[PDB]
């Protein structure tokens, strides 16, 4: 029987920088999360462009999923943890891996999460062509999450 903290008793922002950086990424078949959403923020806005993803605390085996329905050719990968008015609320101990079309039937790391919070890369050429793109979580985290910018670009 947890007692539900009420954080919608709403506040004066701490800073006035772009909380989210918007991008038409390739269509997704699927996008799935093991990580509760919080005030609707959920990965799929941000994923679409709408808004930044807020999830609660990762735990260690938490994922972030994004399945295509055709391989999918990509060219760099970047996802942006916490932002300006909440810098501990990154992706910490955390992977982004790659499920090739073709070549491996399991997930590869190709990007950690940086001293910045930062998960950003050129994709090497065996990882280029994909069905899944996720974020795995390898370690329980004491903060929230927040992507403020996914981009999964392509070489068109
Ligand atoms: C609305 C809000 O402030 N959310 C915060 C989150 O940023 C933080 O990481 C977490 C744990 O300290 O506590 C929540 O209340």
């Amino acid at each position: 029987h947890h007692h539900h903290h009420h954080s919608s008793g709403l506040v004066p922002r701490g800073s006035h920088m772009q909380s989210y950086f918007p991008h038409q990424n390739p269509p997704a078949q699927k996008i799935t999360t093991t990580i509760e959403d919080y005030y609707q923020h959920s990965i799929q806005n941000a994923y679409e462009g709408i808004d930044f993803f807020w999830g609660k605390k990762p735990k260690k085996g938490d994922t972030l999923e994004f399945w295509y329905g055709r391989p999918l050719q990509i060219k760099r990968v970047t996802f942006r943890s916490g932002n300006a008015e909440h810098i501990t609320d990154q992706f910490y101990n955390t992977v982004v891996e790659v499920l090739p079309a073709f070549g491996d039937n399991n997930f590869t790391t190709i990007l950690h999460f940086d001293e910045f919070g930062l998960a950003d890369g050129d994709v090497e050429e065996e990882f280029s062509l994909v069905k899944a793109i996720r974020l795995r979580v390898n370690a329980d985290s004491k903060y929230w999450v927040i992507l403020s910018e996914i981009y999964i670009q392509t070489p068109d």
